[PDB]
């Protein structure tokens, strides 16, 4: 088994409800088979990482990957840290499709590949917007009437806004109507000082169930305030790499961590993240930045495979963007999602709908 | 003096009271129980017992007790059994841990030395201390209104204490669940009671966080076995206000000092077969005893042999650091020995009868599984 | 893909050579390895061996192997043999720890999965890394002369790594003799080798402060696995400058989160029936690496059968992190099994047939003692 | 079996070859000792020892161990000398502190207790350990040259342990002193030898690391009690690389956990009477076994009666953590009791003799001080 072909692909994925910039890659084999996988930034400033960056990237790895076995993920992901330092995003793209190649020649859906089928469909996480207390409120209200449990709320005012009281106030209002078997993420995007951190801790009310998500922009603040926070804290910007997980350990400095595929590079080192997280008895959510169908696949077949005891949530990015760029038979139903049982990823693309590729490798 | 023979017994002990739930969907309907006999040269017979709490609790199995067993009993006929401490390194020498083995070889040497001696167990221990020791009762994953009549049934029979099974899944309910379950079985709470809320090593870090922002201010509770490692278990010291009790992670007496230079609990579960016997439980309480750590004593599960051995031992350790004694009579139906010693004047008192104070029914027992010497 | 039958055979396996001596008086002479078969109903079989090293390295004997496998096998009958995580699962469910009894039933799973997936298990787990693993060499022991001449043997036999067996009583000589012992082994080291002193849990502190204190200085050696417990080897790396390498206290993958943040070592011997088979030597690893920790892949001790699955893993490590493999060969008499992987050119190379590339004597295993399912 | 008489003796033990200097200008000719009998209804006599090493060593003198024992002794009347935890609990509920006085209390109960089972105390503690306890040999504050002789002087008679006392103020040499002392009693070295420097609590952190600093490189040897506050002893153990044992801030069980969560130490000197007796020696052993902690089992000092608790003790220990018994006997000319235990080759053995194996010699008491009698 050989690579023989890359297919790097550009294609716009409107917000629904600006629009993301996805970079979507073919990779063929010499026995025929093809494997996708798609890297698409949040934005520009979400982590270092970019969509013009990703295919820049590209241009180093997928030269560099070609006649390799699509199956030696460990020596694939090899190649690639020799080739080029960090830009995990750009690795990502082409070792989801390796794995969905992986699978395939093996004849399994990749959650059967990574570890096995936990029984049951995984929980997909609600998402609530950053807005007033009362609105967050009711935003909660009709994704509970869908069927939903587990919700991550946005917090981060700045103190014109009503700082840290306003960011308390949104907390208290988003868990104001909870019932029985739900689970609450508020989520700082790394944007509060600790001293806004440290007055919204004082303002919650007392017997609130809720963690609290990437509150600083900095290791060194986020273990200030470790040092000072009674409540559960799961990081996400901060850890991208395995040593970075090692990091985490060593500083006792967080209870679970956002796993996101592109973040942390593509199947290989979701798969090593887990095992160190599932060690330490770290809560894992499992989503990706954003992203179409193809994203989408690759979340679920590893949220799919995760201990249920540790998982917390997938993210259907499907409900992020208006884009169809393919199919998977994964209905989200009763706030819910199950893998497919089809060999590799599950995904029928639709190629035309990504526009001619901006880049080929081998012919 | 010298052991001559020592018999090998295998029975089971039917649950009392219903199902029994641990934490992660564990169930127990009965145990399969252990029981040794060991006869010396004068004739005296010494009785121990070792019945792991099913596979499932920590890394011991009826069938795994007994195997060791083959490698044990053999290696100490010819010794002197009131030599405690060098049939403890002839045991060790043989066999690497496997603790719930040397537990019923090591009490049933005891029972001998005590025996000789003329004198109960619990006054060749460091001697009685006076008035009844405290029972508490084990109380089995339910509901939070059936765990707390589990409770008031117990609480009418004289017990004291009570150590309460939590450790809910998300889908069941989680921290929220466990909470309500705390605050159940502490709302009829009468004064000079005790509780333990003991999730049996099984929540996330995440989930006991949850757990205790939770729960309502004010509360008596000490929590039991948070959690499933040695690591998860520091970083929940780190930020937990609430006195901590550990069990399963608590084996060996370096288990104990690993503890004390990690500063990482206030109390400990004794177990006589998870600690290995008389001679380790002694060695463990000296330890405790000093770092000021509290102590139940207690067994892993067990008939009136068990019975005998936890009861001898809480009758010995000095009461304000002591928080109970396991009464195994109400955990299972089974009918091994007579012990007199029942519930009264505040919880049970060890007999004055030389040895374990235990009068064996051997018709209970079967016939022996396998015979040494 | 479903699991049909589990056959559980118990053999002997003679010692090549003379009498084994580690550290606190424990002498060898023989070892009693459980080998177990699994079968599937698309006619695939998958073998794996754990073999304890005698009943007083860690927690565990053959016996106990035996008696944990009675209630594992049964548990998995029926389940897909590629899923390796569900597997385990299961397996933890059915009892705890016991991780000598899941190595054998774990391995036999992944020979069959990587035979249907059609690779070597090299090749499925990562992939195969460049070139022999280097492989090291286990000096038990004696006098510090008889130690040096033991390194001899094995470096004209294409040896890099060295294992050494310390761990003196304060009558046979204590610290000093410890000392000798190691630097008499190195005495005659060529560019290209690696030493590790084992004392396989067997010193006090004091007695390791003592050693570390008579060493000349100057010299190239990793300490092995020098204290009994964990509160003690805690205290020894606050003062130790040379690099900890843990064994026996390594068990599961929360030993290893432990380790970590504790700061308390820098390699990890990793031995497959000792961490559990494949799955856990997998997680171990990608732990190990991450926190940039140093591997020597090895077994307790086994036949042909234990040696396939040590080299596959060997195989598939990064090799700036792997400090050489265990050939169990040179420890055992067996001839369990046939596999293609010789001493040359630097050490020993994974075969390329699918799966452990075992070729199973299965006459010389003798009657199954146990059978489960079909 | 009933606790009915106790009596107290005091007799002068006369110093025997070499007064002894302790760090800070310290000094000791003779020694005052307290000797306790306790008589039970069935007819039983026990003893026990307690000399405190003049006034200086610990907070304990001669004349405060009798002011104590007039409340400790009344209070222990009519209890079962089996009893030890319960008969520990009254005298701790009596008066807190005063080890000292606890200890011949104590001593003399376990000898009763002994006698009554029949057996020879070492086989009431645990059970005899095989073969000679070996015994350490004590070297005087003197020249470098002086106390180097000493030591093959012992060395010639079958010694391996040496406890070497150091501590010169600046006056007389300082640290450099100290560490041409050490080098000194080190350079004659054979096979198997022990090797410790007793600073007595005597040096300061500077002074300490200056004399660590001057010491040459590949030197045996254990630092003893080099401080006098447990603050200063922590200052040092973070930059000291040398095992550390600690003996007189070693009093009770709550200072040894004290020194396990602080990894203050890697031994500890347990001294009979500093302890309080056999049940404190007992409950500090298991707990500095439980640490990985080395063990020198000695006493202050004292006749045969005090040699008698100390050579039972060291029976029954672990060899493998044991650092030598104290030989009390020659350390003063005093002969209070026969006991079988002759030193030869460097080691004595406990006798077999039930009890403590003491035949006392009530005409070299004195007539009783005091007699309870309540
Ligand atoms: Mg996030
Ligand atoms: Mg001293």
């Amino acid at each position: 088994l050989k690579i023989t072909r890359i297919d790097i692909h550009r294609t716009d994925l409107p917000v629904r409800g600006h629009s993301y910039d996805a970079t979507i890659v073919s990779i063929e084999t010499d026995t025929g088979l093809t494997g996708w996988g798609e890297s698409t930034p949040f934005g520009s400033t979400y982590i270092a990482a970019h969509a013009g960056g990703t295919r820049a990237a590209l241009e180093l790895l997928a030269p560099a990957i070609l006649g390799m076995d699509p199956r030696q993920h460990d020596r694939i992901w090899d190649r690639m840290r020799d080739t080029l330092k960090g830009h995990r995003d750009a690795r990502a793209a082409l070792d989801i499709a390796c794995w969905d190649i992986a699978a395939q020649a093996a004849g399994l859906p990749l959650c059967d590949m990574t570890g096995g089928r936990v029984a049951g469909p995984v929980p997909v996480i609600s998402s609530i917007g950053g807005d007033t207390p009362e609105a967050m409120r009711a935003k909660v209200a009709r994704h509970r009437a869908q069927g939903f449990k587990g919700h991550s709320i946005k917090i981060g005012a700045s103190e014109a806004e009503g700082g840290p009281a306003l960011d308390a106030e949104r907390i208290t209002a988003c868990l104001a109507d909870r019932q029985p078997g739900e689970w609450y993420l508020a989520d700082a995007n790394n944007g509060l000082t600790v001293e806004h951190a440290l007055r919204m801790l004082s303002l919650l009310p007392p017997g609130l169930d809720i963690v609290l998500e990437a509150p600083c922009a900095s290791w060194a603040e986020t273990k200030s305030l470790r040092a000072r926070c009674a409540l559960p804290l799961l990081l996400d910007e901060l850890i991208q790499t395995e040593t970075d997980l090692i990091a985490a350990i060593r500083d006792d400095l967080c209870d679970g961590v956002g796993l996101k595929v592109s973040k942390q590079g593509g199947i290989t080192p979701m798969l090593r993240q887990r095992a160190i997280a599932a060690a330490a008895g770290m809560v894992m959510s499992v989503q990706d930045t954003v992203g179409s169908q193809i994203s989408f696949a690759a979340i679920l077949h590893l949220a799919q495979s995760t201990p249920r005891h540790l998982l917390r949530c997938a993210l259907d990015t499907r409900a992020m963007t208006t884009a169809e760029l393919a199919e998977i038979d994964a209905p989200l139903r009763d706030g819910g999602a199950s893998a497919p049982s089809d060999p590799g990823l599950g995904l029928r693309v639709n190629r035309d709908a990504l526009g001619t590729p901006v880049k080929t490798f081998g012919d």
